[PDB]
């Protein structure tokens, strides 16, 4: 099984601003770690192209993309009304190179999708992607351009049915919304729910019109652990595969669902998270693996390094190799992480009752 992987050496140089939790540097740390494990010997590594306005407007509105192409720190005063309209300037800040960042993020995802469509690879990886909150005409949740939606649109040229799976701790609302009224994409999100960003992803949100029953949401509480997550992920995705029979899969691998994350409150290890990748691989479908959140950046590097190894069917040692960020991995300098003692608020009965409701909804498919 062939793996192609996208990385631009400048991606880690884009900076959201002092105090902003989103740190693109984590992608560079990921790259450096997997280079030092030698995983480059086993996969094709490509620099993404800069996605064009033409590519982005396959989903996004022309006026929103023109604005993103225009806005800079130095001209914000002139654009204050557009900033309000497009939701840029606070949680989605204006920063130097914002548009180029969007171009490289998106380029990796669309390029991966083209490679899968051309049957030139079995798996494509873009850790700079996964920006699941961006909306047709507005930024949201640190996300400006929805690389995932654009990648899925590319797959839909060749594939009648595309499955999207999202294991970020946040609901993938921008992706769900884009495809909410179609049966040609089934969206499956596992996420923290209960007055938590973005507020959507209720398990009663099942899609609308032709898309009714083609959106699947598994709302979870704080503290979910590897065993609990594993016992619902494999059965739900197995049932989705049996009922939906997709011909391509997109997996958002947001790492803010790991134990110890600065913003998230789940308790997964890197092994528990990566088990999701292993499960999806067993179906032998063309697979686009994307990044996502993650705010404890040493753990993001560990998670995506290990998930790359999983894609390559390669075990790698727990002892970390020397690397340019080695001091970030103290005090233990291991790849794998331990869970915390936080309480798991997801009772066995809760997990099984929700799974049973999702099974009933999946049985509604043709
Ligand atoms: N704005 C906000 C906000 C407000 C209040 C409370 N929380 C807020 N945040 C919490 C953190 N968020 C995420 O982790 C999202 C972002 C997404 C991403 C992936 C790759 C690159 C860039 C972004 C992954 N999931 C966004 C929303
Ligand atoms: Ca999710
Ligand atoms: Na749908
Ligand atoms: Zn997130």
């Amino acid at each position: 099984k062939k793996v192609c992987y996208y990385y631009d050496g400048d991606i880690g140089n884009y900076y959201y601003g002092q105090g902003h939790p989103m740190k693109p540097h984590r992608i560079r740390m990921t790259h450096n770690l997997l280079l030092n494990y030698g995983l480059y010997r086993k996969m094709e590594i490509y620099r993404p192209h800069k996605a064009t306005a033409e590519e982005m407007t396959k989903y996004h509105s022309d006026e929103y993309i023109k604005f993103l192409r225009s806005i800079r720190p130095d001209n914000m005063s002139e654009y204050s009304k557009q900033m309000q309209r497009f939701n840029v300037g606070e949680d989605c800040p204006v920063f130097d190179g914002l548009f180029e960042f969007c171009q490289l993020s998106t380029g990796g995802s669309v390029a991966g999708a083209v490679k899968l469509n051309r049957q030139q690879t079995d798996m494509a990886v873009n850790w700079a992607g996964g920006l699941h909150h961006a909306k047709k005409s507005e930024a949201s949740g640190f996300c400006y351009v929805n690389d995932i939606v654009l990648a899925i649109l590319e797959l839909l040229k060749y594939h009648q049915r595309v499955l999207y799976i999202d294991i970020d701790i946040h609901h993938g609302d921008g992706v769900e919304e884009a495809f909410y009224t179609t049966d040609r994409v089934m969206t499956v999100s596992f996420h923290k729910y209960g007055e938590y960003f973005p507020g959507t992803g209720d398990l009663r949100d099942i899609g609308a019109g032709k898309g009714k029953y083609y959106a699947v949401n598994f709302p979870m509480r704080d503290g979910i652990d590897d065993e609990s997550y594993g016992q619902i992920f494999k059965p739900i995705i197995s049932k989705v595969m049996e009922m939906y029979q997709p011909s391509a899969v997109v997996l958002q691998c947001g790492a803010d669902s790991l134990s110890g994350d600065r913003l998230g409150c789940f308790n997964l290890t890197v092994k528990g998270h990566a088990k999701c990748v292993e499960v999806v691989k067993t179906f032998n479908l063309p697979l686009l693996m994307l990044g996502g959140g993650g705010y404890t950046i040493r753990n993001v590097a560990r998670c995506w390094t290990y998930e790359t190894a999983v894609a390559l069917d390669c075990e790698i040692p727990n002892e970390l190799p020397y690397n340019d960020y080695f001091e970030y991995f103290g005090p233990d300098f291991k790849l794998h992480i331990s869970p915390s003692n936080m309480t798991n608020q997801n009772t066995p009965e809760y997990m099984e009752k929700i799974k049973q409701r999702l099974f009933e909804n999946l049985r509604m498919l043709p």
